[PDB]
């Protein structure tokens, strides 16, 4: 168990590291093309 939990590491994010792929994400909702860029 995280004693941490109510910290949540996946909400720090040091980087994303050397490799930068997949910046944004197109899906398709009802054919609808949403492209998504999640980025911190």
């Amino acid at each position: 168990r995280v004693q941490g939990r109510w910290k949540v590491r996946a909400s720090f994010f040091k980087g994303g590291g050397g490799s930068g792929f997949a910046w944004n994400v197109c899906v398709y909702r009802n054919g609808v093309r949403v492209c998504h860029r999640r980025a911190n």
